[PDB]
Parts: structure tokens; C-alpha cells; sequence
RNA sequence: GUGCUGCUGUCUCCCAGACGGGAGGCAGAACUGCACCUUCCAUCAGAGAACCUCAC
DNA sequence: GAGGTTCTCTGATGGAAGCATATCGT
DNA sequence: ACGATATG
């Protein structure tokens, strides 16, 4: 598997040759589509353009083998079975019909082909006895064949060179089945299809290439959902036996009863029969088309399809695509992907295109092209660049550096013998990312880390990114989000004022002491001119809604572009702002939606469309300036180790994404850059000191400071580095020391710990002695690890291991001080 | 190329109706900034909305 | 925050993808 | 050596 990075480039003017090609490589994938399925000679269901779904019966696929070619359709049913599984890899990977599923058409649709009639490439057998006729002395030729088959027929195979025959044994001892099949329906003269659009081999093969791998994809998934309708199955038959008796034969009448007006046996049991029923056995298949579901008509350079000699001149590229009828030469739009590209023809059937993408730097990218594709989009065309490229070396020390401080402590694998470059990410909304980085070997000055079985480390690097750039905008952000949350649910109630009369008592606070001051509205009680007193607020939240979009749209083309951050806290603040104003103005447009009225099939289709692609576009325009700050921060200290918080585990990163494809999308470019990252758990990052390793208080009304004591003097620092630095430290030292224990009471104080997890281990092991601990509990209120000779959360703090309720109040007392103090009297560390 | 990403003027369909809101098209003006592997497909779950029912 | 209702859109979590060599024959 | 197949 290659690495791959794709772009698109926009053709105008294609001449009309190129059109029908496109349009007839369609229509014989299409073919191609329907007859592999009609082989398969199994009924299956299509989804037309509309959302209809057809039961193609047996019928259909019958007379449409007819008219392919096959008039006895029945009389060979099994062989075009086996055919059809073989191009649509259904067979054993290892010796397959056709490794590649293009090279069926040769069969399939020529009048005159040699293939399946060939020795040449018959694995290891033709190509060991031509090298061993040359300069070999018959003798290893022995050693490698019983190597691979542990006959006397193989004794001549080398006593001759007999190429031939050896070629025709082979075709005749290993028959691979896909191609017998094919062998046998071109003997009987009616394997060759009668292909609607005339096209020549390399078209073909193009067509075919899509096609199957389409119905591989849907194969798959249709399989998928049989053995999963079958294991569903076998679940609920195994449950009904179980021990529920007969009675079961009441809860159909009580559900029907039920569903007609609308036990913990009876309820299980019914929802078995309401989910195995409703779940789909198999999947639709959906037909290629040109405008509705288009395929990429690929062009390569080795036989998929037509060649094509992809040039470049000044800022822009140069595609000649070398058609049966003739060149056609295609010029392309200039690309800021592919900006000032220069183009050559290597040794192996490939383009070595050099380019540059960004415009911060004149950094110049190395791919490779292969194949080029062709789409077409709202009547305009592409061609998709799709390339290779080589990521950077990772070092065979950074392997041995991960596995050395992901392991826990009871693996014992290798030290990394060398000085590495450790980083600490932490991931925020306002404040982004924060990192520290620091260097094996050199402890100078800073909040020193132990290092497992090495000496400690000191962070010299140190910062937060992100970050809120100017302050007016992101609190002008805050304050409409919280305006546009709040008018939802204002003219939820706005419209039962009207609907209903004096609405209810658990409203009435609600809506008069938290929406009317949240919707900044004047309360009218006339119905009717409620309505032209909402209708002017929203208008007024529309029209300081685009005055900040505008300034949001400023930060690119003022003098202030010189100090725009490549990532704000902007950034997410705006994509809340758009989640809630789309829900209200959703709202606002129900507000006829009176008595009792629902939505229709029908109605208004195409409702908010520009806010929800702002809404996608914005969000995929965040992830991707994201991953490269983090990026370009790790490449510029020299790091190669990231230690990331798994956020696996509003004012979050989730709610705007999924929790896991953030942190796929930073590791696939750090490992593109030659840089491997790890996920850390990030439990008490945020609570815990790391500098005495003990726990502080994260300010409720400033998120940014932490307080900890140290000598018993109360100290803060910033709680992204508390964080990033808690994140490394728990990486370097292997996760040495916890701050957490569950643990279980049987009787009389002894709480016994919980061992889930290698870490908890590997941890009692350091200071009990024993793979398992009890907490006896002590005169003040505490707790020590004993060990035993072979769930309630509790907190270490000074080698006690406390409670969750005596926690809280540590916290709690540690809180008051804060307070009484002051910050005046609380020193910082950083700097 | 696709986005971040809008402004002015003018024009047409739609939902409310005389308060307002939602799709779009051409026309210029302003701006030389940041980033960018993406195609296709099938299942099964969520978000919020909104109508019928609750006092949390 | 109780509890099916009917629809769009993600969103989940998968699936198939984005070419090599080999020789004959002129 | 390049083209026309063919198949790892």
C-alpha cells in the first residue's frame, strides 16, 4: 500500500470526443455492473435515482443474460457462478483467478484472446527452470523445490529445458478455477459479451476496474449484513429457549394493546422480535451514472486505460490523453495546490511532479502520477490528480524510544540509547493546543520530570497557541451564541402563550427570569403583536450576526493580517455561533407551526443549506489549520515523540467532532512529517501539580490558573502547561505513579483495590510487593497500601490514599486559602 | 482547484403576510492573506425540531 | 428534565479504490 | 528497443 495525497484540477474547454468517452465509459461500467450481478444469478434489490427499491426478480437477470449473448442462460449456470465470484475477488486470496479484477475483459469481451493460454508468468515454476537452464548446476534447484512443496514429474521438468511442455503441465495440473470457467464458456461461443458501446481493450479495462471494485464494496457489505442478520438470529432463538416458558405467547396481545392506545422477561423477549424484524439482510445496489453517482474514468499508463503524458508549463498543467481516435490535448486551470509545477517522465511508468502547495514558505513537494481520473461536477469537469509521495524516515531509535515509554513498568523492553526529543500536547478550544518539549539527557533548568530508568529532563520550551486573538470579536461571538440558545427556546413557549392560555407554573421562572433576560426581548402579552416584536430581534441577531462574520472575514484582508494567527479561538467560538443561530431561525420558521401540525415529506427541501456548508466548511478548515500548528510546532523543536491526551476519555472539542478523528488526522500527518505520537490518559492532568506531584485547584472562575503549595507556600501556574507538562511526565516515567485507586469493601475497613488494568499492575508492585493491595485504615482519617500474599474511587495526596468525600473538602480547604489570599500573594513559575 | 469568506447594487421562486425569514442568478467593487489526500458505496445509531402527553 | 410520534443530516463503522513484470515478434 | 499482449 502506497501513500497517497489527492488534489483536483479544472478542465473548461473539452472537445467533444472526450465527452462521449466519458459518457460511453458510464454506460459500460453500467453494463458491467448488470451482468456481473446477472452471473451471480442471485435476485438482489436496486435503488433508482428516486428513493424507490426494486425486487430485480430472476426474470430480469435472465433476459438480460439472454440479450448479453447467452441464449441457454440456465443450461451453464454454475460456470458463470464461478466466474462471476472470481472477478469480484469471492475466491482464496492466495492463487487467484485474477489478482487484478480489469484483466477478465480479455475473455470477457475480445473475439480473438490468447489469455488463460499462457505459461509465462507462471509463479515460480517457468521462471526457476529458465534461470536454472543458464548458470545453475541442477543441484539447489532440488533444495528450492522441496523448500516450497514440503514428484518424479519435477525430475524431468529440470532434466530438459522443454518450456513448453512444462507450460502445458502447468496448464493442466493448475487450473485456477476463475479462468477454467472462462476457458469453458468461450469453448462453448458464448462467453463473449456483446458490449453495448464499441470499445477498444485499454477502455475496457478502466470501465471493468471501477465496476468491480463497486461490486466488491457492495458484496461486502451485503455479506456483512447476512452473517450479522444471522448472528442477531441465533441470539434472540437462544434467548427465547433460556428459561422464559410459553407465557410469552401473552406480550404479542399486550404489545398490540399497547401500539393500539400508544415483565422484564416478557419486555427483553419483544425487543428481539422488533429488532432482528426491521433489520435489512441485504444491501441495494446503486447503478453508476453520469450526473447521479459518477465514477472516475481512469487513464493509466500501463494498461488500465488510454495513456496519458502529463505535462506542465508556467503555473499550470498540460494532459494529453491518447484516445483511439486521436491525442486529445487538455490544458488545466492553474492550481495554488499545484502552484509552479515542473513535470518528467521516469524509468517506471511515472510523472515526477514537483510543486508547492502553501504560500507561508516556497517548500517544494515530491509526488509520483500513476493514473489520472475523470469526474464531472454540476456540468464541469476534473481530472483528479491522484499521487504518491514518500513520508519522512523515522529513525529505527525513535521505534526502540516509543515502545520504551509506552510499556508499563513490568514489560522491561529496551532503553533507547540516545538523546530523543519528547513532546506534551494538550487540546482545548480556547486555548487550542499548549506544549513542552523536552530533551533526553539534558537537564538544565526548568520543571524537572524523572525519566524512567534515565536521568531527569527539564522543559526548556514551553508555550500555548490558539488562543483568543482579539478580544471584542470572541466575546461579540458569546454574547449572540448565548442570545441565539435562548430565543429557541423563548418562541418555543412564545407560540403556547397563543396556543394555550397563562402557560404553567414551572415555566413561569423559567421563562420570565432566565429567557427574557437571555433574548434581551421586551415582554408584550398581545398575541398578536408578539409576533412582529420577536420578528425585529431576529433580524437584529441576523444583522450583528453578519457585521461579525464580516469582521470574522476582515482577519484575512486588513493590515491586521500580518498578526492572524494561523489558528484562533475565534474558530470554534464562530462554529457554535452557527449551531445556535441555525436552530433558531429553524424555530423562527415554525412559528406558524400551530395546534397540532407536523412536518411533511414535502415542504421546504432546501432549508439553511448555506449555514449548514459554513457549517462543514468551517469545521474542515479548523481540523486542517489545527493539525498543522501542532505539526509545525513538533518539527520545529526537533521533536519526534508526541504524548497526546486521549480526549476519548460547550466550551470542548467534542460536540464539534467525533472524539477519535481529531486525534486520527494529528497522528497521520505527524507520521507523515517522521514523527510518532503516543495517547496518554489524561486523567488528573488537569488537578494534579507537576512539580509536587500533588493535587491543587483549578480556578473555577479563570480556567487558566492552577494552585498547588510548594514548601507550604502557596504557588500558580497556567493549567495548559500544568496539563501539557502532567501529559509528558506520565509518558517519560511510564506512568510511575497514580493518583487513583478503585477499590471494593468486604467487611471491616478493609477496602480491597480493583486490579483492571497493567498499569494498576505494575503500580503495587513498586510499592506493596504483591500484584494485589488492601487499604487498612489508620487513627487519622487515612489509608495505607499493605499488599496481600495470595468500587470506590479514592485519592493519594500524601502517601494516604483518602476518600472521594475527604478529597473534595482537601480540595475544598486548599480552595480557601486561594481565596483569602489572593493572587497578589501567589507567585508564578513560568516566568 | 476546493475551502476559510464576506461587501455593494439589481433580479426570480418559496415560507410567513403587512413583523420577518429561507433558496438562488447575473453585475461589478474590495482583497493578495491561511491551509488543503480525496472518490464512491452500504448498513445501523445520534444530534435538534415540533407536534401530541408530564410534573421536574 | 417524562414518554412513541416523522424527517435531514450527520455520524458510526465499516467497504472497494488511486499498478508490476514478463516475453514474444518485428 | 518499442509495441502487443498477458498476468503477478
Amino acid at each position: 500500500m502506497p501513500s497517497y495525497k489527492s488534489s483536483r484540477v479544472l478542465v473548461r474547454d473539452v472537445p467533444e470526443e472526450l465527452v462521449d468517452h466519458y459518457e460511453r465509459s458510464h454506460r459500460v461500467a453500467a453494463f458491467f455492473m448488470r451482468l456481473l450481478l446477472a452471473m451471480r444469478r442471485e435476485p438482489y434489490s436496486l435503488r433508482m435515482r428516486d428513493g424507490t427499491e426494486r425486487e430485480v426478480d430472476l426474470d430480469e437477470t435472465d433476459d438480460f443474460l439472454r440479450s448479453a449473448g447467452c441464449e441457454e442462460p440456465d443450461a451453464v449456470s454454475d460456470d458463470l457462478r464461478s466466474f462471476a465470484l472470481a472477478v469480484l475477488h469471492q475466491d482464496n486470496p492466495k492463487k487467484r483467478a485474477f489478482l487484478e479484477s480489469e484483466n477478465c475483459v480479455s475473455i470477457l469481451c475480445l473475439e480473438k484472446s490468447a489469455s488463460g493460454t499462457r505459461y509465462y508468468k507462471r509463479p515460480g515454476y517457468q521462471l526457476l527452470k529458465k534461470a536454472i537452464e543458464e548458470e545453475w548446476g541442477w543441484d539447489k534447484f532440488e533444495a528450492s523445490l522441496l523448500d516450497e512443496r514440503t514428484m518424479e514429474d519435477w525430475r524431468r521438468f529440470f532434466a530438459a529445458r522443454d518450456p513448453d511442455d512444462l507450460g502445458r503441465e502447468l496448464l493442466k495440473t493448475d487450473t485456477r478455477e476463475g479462468m477454467a470457467a472462462a476457458l469453458r464458456l468461450r469453448e462453448r461461443g458464448v462467453f463473449p459479451v456483446s458490449v453495448p458501446e464499441h470499445l477498444d481493450l485499454d477502455s475496457l479495462k478502466a470501465a471493468m476496474a471501477s465496476a468491480a471494485e463497486r461490486l466488491k464494496s457492495w458484496l461486502a457489505c451485503n455479506q456483512r449484513a447476512v452473517d450479522e442478520k444471522s448472528e442477531l438470529r441465533k441470539r434472540f432463538e437462544e434467548a427465547l429457549d433460556g428459561v422464559d416458558p410459553e407465557k410469552y405467547a401473552l406480550f404479542e396481545k399486550f404489545a398490540a394493546e399497547l401500539q393500539q392506545a400508544d415483565f422484564r422477561e416478557l419486555g427483553f423477549v419483544y425487543l428481539a422480535e422488533r429488532k432482528w424484524e426491521r433489520r435489512r439482510g441485504g444491501a441495494a445496489v446503486t447503478l453508476c451514472d453520469a450526473d447521479d453517482s459518477p465514477i472516475k474514468v481512469r487513464f493509466g499508463l500501463t494498461g488500465r486505460g488510454r495513456k496519458f503524458v502529463l505535462s506542465a508549463a508556467g503555473s499550470r498543467f498540460l494532459i494529453t490523453v491518447k484516445l483511439p481516435c486521436g491525442d486529445v490535448g487538455l490544458t488545466a486551470v492553474p492550481s495554488r495546490y499545484f502552484w509552479n509545477p515542473s513535470v518528467g517522465r521516469t524509468t517506471s511508468n511515472s510523472f515526477r511532479i514537483e510543486f508547492t502547495k502553501r504560500t507561508t514558505e516556497n517548500r517544494r513537494y515530491v509526488g509520483e502520477v500513476k493514473e489520472i481520473g475523470l469526474v464531472r461536477q454540476r456540468g464541469r469537469y476534473y481530472f483528479f490528480i491522484d499521487y504518491n509521495f514518500d513520508p519522512e524516515e523515522v529513525s529505527d531509535e525513535t521505534k526502540v524510544g516509543r515502545a520504551f515509554f509506552r510499556a508499563p513498568l513490568n514489560e522491561s523492553r529496551p532503553k533507547p540509547k540516545d538523546k530523543l526529543t519528547v513532546m506534551g500536547i494538550d487540546l482545548g478550544i480556547n486555548p487550542a493546543f499548549a506544549f513542552a518539549v523536552c530533551t533526553l539527557g539534558e537537564c538544565q533548568d526548568g520543571i524537572r520530570s524523572p525519566v524512567a530508568k534515565m536521568e531527569d529532563v527539564s522543559f526548556d520550551s514551553t508555550g500555548l497557541r490558539g488562543g483568543i486573538g482579539s478580544q471584542k470579536l470572541h466575546r461579540e461571538m458569546h454574547n449572540l451564541s448565548d442570545r441565539c440558545f435562548y430565543g429557541a427556546r423563548y418562541i418555543r413557549l412564545s407560540k403556547k402563550l397563543r396556543d394555550r392560555g397563562a402557560l404553567n407554573d414551572i415555566e413561569a421562572r423559567l421563562l420570565e427570569e432566565k429567557y427574557i433576560p437571555g433574548f434581551r426581548i421586551v415582554h408584550i402579552e398581545d398575541a398578536d403583536e408578539r409576533r412582529r416584536t420577536v420578528g425585529r430581534t431576529v433580524k437584529e441577531i441576523k444583522q450583528e450576526y453578519k457585521r461579525i462574520r464580516h469582521q470574522f472575514y476582515l482577519r484575512y484582508h486588513t493590515s491586521k493580517r500580518d498578526r492572524t494567527e494561523l489558528i484562533s479561538a475565534e474558530y470554534f467560538r464562530m462554529l457554535f455561533l452557527v449551531k445556535n443561530l441555525r436552530n433558531l431561525l429553524k424555530s423562527w420558521n415554525r412559528y406558524h407551526w400551530t395546534t397540532g401540525d407536523r412536518e411533511r415529506r414535502g415542504g421546504n427541501p432546501d432549508e439553511l443549506k448555506s449555514y449548514v456548508r459554513y457549517y462543514n466548511n468551517l469545521r474542515m478548515d479548523t481540523l486542517k489549520k489545527l493539525t498543522c500548528a501542532i505539526v509545525r510546532t513538533a518539527k520545529e523543536h526537533g521533536a519526534t515523540l508526541v504524548a497526546m491526551e486521549n480526549i476519548q476519555r460547550e466550551n470542548s472539542l467534542l460536540s464539534l467532532w467525533a472524539p477519535g478523528m481529531v486525534l486520527e488526522r494529528v497522528e497521520q500527518e505527524l507520521k507523515n512529517e517522521g514523527i510518532l505520537a503516543w495517547e496518554v490518559d489524561p486523567r488528573h492532568t488537569s488537578q494534579t501539580s507537576c512539580i509536587t506531584d500533588e493535587f491543587g485547584y483549578r480556578s473555577l472562575v479563570a480556567k487558566d490558573t492552577f494552585y498547588f503549595e510548594q514548601d507550604r507556600k502557596i504557588h500558580r501556574i497556567d493549567a495548559d502547561v500544568n496539563a501539557a507538562i502532567n501529559i509528558a511526565r506520565r509518558f517519560l516515567t511510564r506512568y510511575r505513579s497514580l493518583t487513583q485507586l478503585w477499590a471494593s469493601l468486604l467487611d471491616d475497613g478493609r477496602y480491597l483495590v480493583n486490579v483492571t488494568r497493567q498499569h494498576e499492575r505494575a503500580y503495587l508492585e513498586l510499592q506493596t510487593g504483591a500484584p494485589a493491595a488492601t487499604l487498612n485504615p489508620t487513627a487519622e482519617a487515612s489509608y495505607e497500601l499493605v499488599g496481600l500474599s495470595p468500587r470506590e474511587p479514592f485519592y493519594r495526596h500524601e502517601g494516604v490514599w483518602l476518600t472521594r468525600e475527604k478529597h473534595r473538602e482537601q480540595v475544598h480547604e486548599l480552595r480557601n486559602q486561594v481565596l483569602a489570599l489572593g493572587n497578589a500573594k501567589i507567585p508564578e513559575i513560568r516566568t
